């Protein structure tokens, strides 16, 4: 309060502690691209090679959905039954649900599920996992001189990296971009029909031919008497090479012709899977896809594999140099430091305003000590308050340098007020001023509370976005204020050089005078002015009015938003063929994109590293993705070298000449989650009316919404669409009596043309996978069916062409569900400017008109929508009732209250007119931006008000004397304080680069906003105090009074 | 004394007859190739016996909630399972806290 | 430990056991050349043991009328046991184990009594498919971080520092043949990060302790005339300890703080 | 700690009985020359610390 | 967990046959409702007969 204007060491003290404590919890508190937001989910994933989609969703997937029967907080559950056999399970979850207890619970709910699974599933490795979605970063690896294929190079990756990079502590799953080596065996029909066998005679063979064993001891234990030997019984082993593997024999022949696996299949290390295949610049590589952790810090993460993988570059073979091709961890580095350069340069112009007003530097050094302090001081009630160095509370840093601006600047400002009012020296002075500031101090404080706090109280992802906010505001400035008591008032009666009574600078020098003059003779204009209004006051009744109007229309023709996308510096392409395509034509599509990114983009774009096979949902010969990385920011000057002109006119190169679909695009700021105008609708069968009806429900509701070109954008159903199938309808019968066995045409049947893990084996060192499926030539064309035959009981093969049959429908690849059930999935936006809340209605109204059993339920962006909202009208409700609750508390009248709560809108109609004049947003920035302002109005007016009830109460001077003296006395700091700030504010909006989206998002808003404020405010005010204190009477008909 | 030494989780399975190379060939590489995504990973090691009995501990990060680490493991180690031999998956498979700080040894 | 470590040699490269104890002899008896830092660089492992195989002739039973899986479990369930069934005695459930007899399994040549009863009916001798050959081989795969590693326990010199023995095994474990690398456990783990970090909370002790006496009178320099008494406190401990004989422990160390303590009480 | 212990190994492939002895001797010679010191010793053979082994 | 399971009930009520109706045989949740009822018209009595005496 005071105890510290006596005593500037121990201030000092407080000041340096609350520093250290600032710098200190700044090296260890969390940084990311935002707050933790997306809600916390579990997937689980099956393999069961070889089964087509109806497979994976009935024999894997239903199996499962029945045991994830008693899992807690359960939002929903969605099944991805894909084609390749690879099921996903995703189960989404309540906010924040601490991961480990949810996967826990599922994974032991799972093992109720794990004996009703097939062999084939439980070898190929269930999987239950914690994880995001969007990759955290995909590493690429590649060689000079390419004297590796493809094959090589993603072993290297799958037996030197893939294994370990996935156990740090906070890594999901990384997706390999190749496969590991296997030992590869590829069955030759005819030659294997010749010495007479079935794949089931390689499988035996192999198995029981090549393996560990279950040996034992010489000197076995226990042994007996006086026995003098230990030592070990190494039997049979496991294998090592390809000739190991050829010499293996499967029957002799009666003359020593022997017949070898050698011979009747060909033999190779080679691929445990050949359904991907990775190319960077067109150049063979394989790459690491790694996805975040369920709430792990970005860069901490990333800092962790950056470590592993940085101590594997010493054993790395000849050429394989890492490649980098995408990483969402320098957008996030860079931006927050383009942020805390702003903070530093917001800071530097503030002094020069300072010294162009307090024209003394030690003087002028006062309140630029005031902020850094301010700040250092937040992070540690961040540290220990559990939050982060995220764009919010950033955001909320560099927007409160306005209140502690403010706050030390006021202080100061009245300080040096009175010491050219009376002449007193400085001490004497600063307890005089801080004995009419301090409690206005407190009391704004509260009131500033009073409309950050309901800001907090909002619901969803946006909820934690307006509490990151409202906290670091209320308590940045709980820190100015207290620094406005202990150490301010003790600096300005510390380092201030003393001004004897009624200076007012007046040139005197020459320099920085002939200005005080130009401000002295205005400051008196200002006075004249504002009496020569208070003298009519109904006109500017009317012209607000006009003003809170104004600030009405301008404000709801105003589209809404959530957040801004960002040239992030690396964005992806994605690339899809048309039904049933192959590797080659991919494959073709992807080298000719690549081949445009390298042209037309030759300036801009660095790296593209296409991805073949892989997709979203899932994996595919149709399906292909491209993550391309660009140069380095300085070699792109202009609008044309970013993301939305890039990939629009790569999108035009693509799309409106091509036979398939291919965009290209970069991914909004947030990793995952939902964005704006759009949704994700579910059409769910309950009754059970079959894949058709469903399928067909959906395409009834495509057509449907393709009705209302006045809403719904997009008609667009993002799944795909039954395939091709063709049928082996086997005839037992005729297979039955023949002396041919089912289950070995089965295992034959697959092992050709699904495959068959069978043993494991010994490469270099490393255990890999043992492999046996047909060779490539005796599987395209349908007719290869007859090729095959099966080693009866007699000893007679029998034709393919015998037993079976053969036919063409259609089905699904992809066999979405939801909640337990099966269900298919429609996306679809909103009309620009119009609300998704309204195209929900009317989906909702729809899909009403659909078949018994066929219902609606929505999820994922769709659900952040539903059970929250508009609830802004009732929290600025609260935060106005309870602030004017407050003035009615500071100022102890209910009707002079009033006149600070009409100075809200001065402030708005400044922003609103901003954004629509540059072209934002009512976004969330807008709204945080708003927030500020309308403070920083509500401050200045409060004093103003504050000093005229003093002085007609604690002088007995008469309204109108009352209030032109109280604007008197303060328009300067007003205008120094507001001054300071849009010119601090002003790299905002100036600023390019780096999410300087944000940026211009802020320093918009601000920038207006204030202008508005200060400049109606500082005329508004009297008006507003005058005409309001006059509906309220006593001792002040006109006052006149007396003293203690 | 207080709890001091940084939480681990020993694995430990009996696969009669195996000699060294066995027990890290069926067992110990499967296991060490399934433990890919728990949390606070310090490090890992293995012992492949002559006995048979492998012995593989993770050992964590200080003041990682050990019964959460002792569940990361046992649940990724329960999906390597099938992928193991038969011995072994039916003789038990041991995951257990690891320390030495026996109170007390009753003969 | 005080003084030393926990070395782990580790493979990378596909490379064999045999090239990695290659590797530690190589560096184990390159590193017992220097006392001037190391003392008992030794590894904690079992080394080679004689091996004993049985290449079965896979061919002279292929026809036979033996099958492999019987020829593997019966001399498996010969020489090491088979875990069978369960049975309930007294009330509790308890294994059932099946293994030759003692004697019958023991020494090399007891091989011989062991016949696999063919297809057909008749038996075959294990002199018949069998071989018998001595190598080596290691009775503890040790293994770190998922990779195949060696072990080597050792300490610094009496007097020597534990970090710069570390720093010297850094610089002479530099000289180990590709697919070897190096790397730190446990103990060495622990405190490897641990040990020049220090001065930084001295940093944050002696700093903050100056601004409190600065706030507590009101000088900068006054709290310089109190902090002055901080040696005073400490050579009259380290004289004891180095004439007592004991050592710069933890006990000592936080004793030592709060004789600092004091020191600063009084002259507070 | 009033309670401490002793490592014992046999040379490389050595035998149950071997280890036997030296556990033996070691007992015998705490119950004598340490008479007077020891009240038990507990004699495990098979289990060191160094690994598993006879 | 009334209101949501009631609630689910409610949305699987298009695909319920001819009949197959829902019972409610049983249900601690009115009770719930009733007890607290009660206990608040006491609460609010509480305060009447305190003004009064007052
Ligand atoms: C460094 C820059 C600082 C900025 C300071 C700027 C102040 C200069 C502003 C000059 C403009 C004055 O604008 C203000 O409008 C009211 C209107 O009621 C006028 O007031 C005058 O007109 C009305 C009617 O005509 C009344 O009769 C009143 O008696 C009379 O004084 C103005 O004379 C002036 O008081």
């Amino acid at each position: 309060p005071n105890f510290f204007i006596d005593r500037p060491i121990f201030a000092w003290v407080i000041a340096i502690i609350i520093m250290l404590a600032g710098g200190l919890a700044i090296l260890k508190l969390p940084v990311a691209q935002y707050p933790t937001i997306a809600p916390p989910a579990v997937t689980i994933s099956a393999s069961y090679p070889g089964a087509d989609a109806k497979t994976v969703q009935d024999t894997v997937t239903q199996v499962i959905e029945q045991n994830m029967n008693g899992i807690d907080n359960l939002m929903y559950m969605s099944s991805n039954s894909d084609s390749t056999g690879t099921v996903q399970i995703t189960l989404t979850f309540e906010s924040g649900t601490d991961a480990d207890i949810a996967q826990v619970q599922v994974q032991n709910k799972l093992q109720l599920a794990m004996p009703l699974l097939p062999q084939e599933v439980q070898q190929q490795g269930v999987s239950v996992e914690k994880s995001s979605s969007s990759f955290l970063m995909v590493v690429g690896v590649i060689n000079t001189d390419g004297t590796m294929t493809q094959e090589d190079i993603s072993d290297y990756v799958a037996a030197n990296m893939k294994d370990a990079i996935s156990r740090t502590s906070g890594v999901g799953d990384v997706q390999l971009f190749g496969s590991q080596y296997a030992m590869r065996i590829w069955m030759n029909p005819n030659e294997l029909n010749k010495f007479q066998l079935t794949p089931v005679d390689v499988i035996t063979a192999i198995k029981a031919q090549n393996a560990q064993v279950a040996a034992g001891q010489l000197g076995g234990t226990p042994p007996v008497k006086g026995q003098q030997l230990n030592a070990s019984i190494i039997a049979q082993t496991r294998l090592t090479s390809t000739e190991e593997f050829g010499k293996i024999l499967l029957k002799v022949n009666q003359d020593g012709s022997r017949v070898l696996l050698r011979d009747v299949a060909k033999i190779e290390l080679g691929g445990e899977n050949y359904d991907i295949i990775a190319e960077f610049n067109g150049q063979p590589a394989s790459g690491l896809g790694i996805k975040l952790a369920t709430g792990a810090n970005a860069l901490d993460t990333a800092a962790a594999i950056r470590a592993e993988l940085a101590k594997m570059e010493p054993f790395f073979p000849s050429g394989l140099k890492i490649v980098y091709p995408y990483d969402t961890t320098p957008f996030v580095k860079i931006s927050i430091h383009e942020v805390v350069k702003t903070l530093v340069e917001a800071i530097i112009l503030v002094f020069l305003v300072m010294y162009l007003f307090l024209q003394n530097f030690r003087a002028t050094l006062i309140p630029t000590i005031a902020v850094p302090v301010v700040l250092l001081g937040t992070f540690a009630v961040l540290a220990a308050f559990g939050f982060s160095i995220n764009t919010l509370t950033m955001f909320g840093m560099v927007l409160a340098i306005g209140l502690l601006v403010d706050d030390a600047i006021v202080v100061v400002e009245n300080v040096e007020r009175v010491m050219a009012e009376e002449g007193l020296p400085p001490k004497e002075a600063t307890r005089k001023s801080m004995g009419q500031i301090q409690g206005a101090l407190v009391g704004i404080a509260m009131v500033l509370s009073a409309v950050f706090v309901p800001m907090a109280f909002f619901g969803g992802s946006t909820g934690a976005i307006y509490r990151q906010f409202s906290i670091t505001i209320v308590s940045a400035m709980a820190l100015s204020v207290l620094v406005a008591l202990i150490l301010t008032p003790a600096l300005c009666a510390t380092m201030l050089k003393p001004i004897a009574k009624g200076d007012h600078g007046e040139g005197k020098k020459g320099f920085f005078g002939w200005f005080n003059r130009m401000f002295e003779k205005s400051t008196h204009h200002y006075t004249d002015s504002v009496g020569g209004i208070l003298r009519s006051t109904g006109r500017y009744l009317v012209l607000y009015l006009i003003i809170v109007v104004g600030m009405a229309y301008l404000f709801v023709r105003l589209p809404s938003s959530f957040l801004p996308d960002e040239d992030q510096g690396v964005f992806m392409t994605m690339v899809q063929l048309p039904a049933g395509a192959t590797q080659e034509r991919t494959q073709k599509v992807l080298n000719e994109v690549t081949h445009y990114y390298l042209t037309k983009e030759k300036n801009n774009v660095e790296s593209v590293f296409a991805v073949n096979g892989f997709g979203f949902a899932g994996a595919g010969q149709n399906t292909g993705i491209a993550f391309v990385s660009l140069k380095d920011w300085a070699d792109r000057p202009g609008e044309e070298n970013k993301v939305e002109a890039i990939t629009m006119r790569a999108t035009r190169a693509f799309s409106q000449i091509k036979d398939a679909m291919v965009f290209a695009f970069n991914l909004p700021a947030i990793v995952e989650l939902g964005t704006a105008t759009g949704f994700d609708f579910e059409l769910i069968d309950q009754a059970g009316l079959g894949h058709e009806k469903l399928t067909q429900a959906r395409n009834q509701l495509l057509a449907e919404a393709a009705k209302h070109p006045d809403m719904l954008t997009s008609v667009r159903p993002n799944g795909l669409e039954d395939t091709p199938q063709f049928k082996i309808d086997i005839d037992q019968e005729k297979a039955q009596a023949l002396g041919v066995s089912i289950n070995d045409i089965n295992t034959t049947l697959g092992a050709a043309w699904g495959g068959s893990y069978v043993n494991d084996f010994i490469d270099r060192g490393r255990v890999k996978k043992v492999y046996v499926m047909s060779e490539a030539k005796y599987r395209m064309l349908p007719d290869d069916i007859g090729d095959w035959y099966v080693r009866a009981a007699d000893g007679q093969m029998v034709p393919f062409s015998a037993f079976s049959s053969s036919r063409w429908e259609y089905g699904s690849p992809r066999l979405e569900r939801y909640n337990g059930l099966p269900s298919m999935e429609i996306l679809g936006q909103a009309a620009p400017g119009k609300s998704t809340g309204e195209a929900m209605e009317l989906m909702e109204q729809l899909a009403s008109k659909l078949p018994t059993g066929v219902g609606y339920d929505w999820t994922g962006m769709s659900y952040q929508e539903r059970l929250s909202g508009n609830q802004a009208p009732s929290l600025y409700a609260i935060s106005l009732i309870v602030v004017f609750l407050c003035l009615a508390a500071l100022y102890e009248s209910w009707s002079i209250p009033f006149s600070v709560m009409l100075v809200v809108p001065l402030g708005v109609i400044g922003a609103l007119l901003a954004a629509t004049f540059r072209g934002l947003t009512n976004d969330v920035y807008f709204q945080v931006g708003l927030l500020t302002t309308i403070g920083l109005s509500a401050k200045n007016a409060i004093l103003i008000v504050e000093f005229a009830k003093d002085l007609m109460d604690k002088e007995g001077k008469g309204l109108i004397e009352a209030t032109l003296d109280a604007v008197r006395m303060r328009l300067r700091p007003i205008l120094m304080t507001s001054l300071a700030f849009i010119l601090g504010v002003m790299p905002l909006v100036i600023s390019t680069g780096a999410g300087s989206g944000a940026q211009n998002a802020v320093g918009t808003g601000v920038m207006g906003g204030m202008v508005t404020a200060t400049v109606l405010a500082i005329f508004f005010v009297p008006v507003f105090f005058v005409v309001v204190r006059r509906r309220f009477s006593r001792k002040n008909e006109d006052i006149e009074h007396s003293h203690t």
